[PDB]
């Protein structure tokens, strides 16, 4: 039996309500993948042996992807912080050396439910 509380965590956050310092043995909990996270289902961890253990420890939540952030047949985008479109990445617009791009913003960041911007115009 639980003699501490289930832990919280940087991708993952507890999705119920936790109260006590003492919880039954074979108590799970449910992970919330955060905003920008995602896995499969939910991260689901169980008391066990007074700790808590993941009971699926395959699970965890990673990066959300963001799809397509809006191709172009001229120009040319860049990924910082990533090679996929994952939440956190940057798509800093890139284009052929005649041209810039019609914007302020040169670029489009995943956020949560997708991307911050749309597709600069080539000019």
């Amino acid at each position: 039996d639980c003699n501490e509380l289930p832990p919280r965590r940087n991708t993952e956050i507890l999705t119920g309500s936790w109260s006590d310092q003492t919880y039954p043995e074979g108590t799970q909990a449910i992970y919330k993948c955060r905003p920008g996270y995602r896995s499969l289902g939910n991260v689901i961890m169980v008391c066990r042996k007074g700790e808590w253990v993941a009971l699926n420890p395959l699970r965890k939540c990673q990066k959300r992807p963001c799809g397509h952030p809006g191709d172009t047949p001229f120009g040319t985008f860049t990924l910082t912080g990533g090679n996929v479109f994952e939440y956190g990445v940057k798509a800093v617009y890139t284009c052929n050396e005649g041209y810039q791009l019609l914007g302020e913003i040169n670029y489009r960041e995943c956020d949560t439910d997708g991307w911050t911007n749309d597709i600069p115009i080539c000019e």
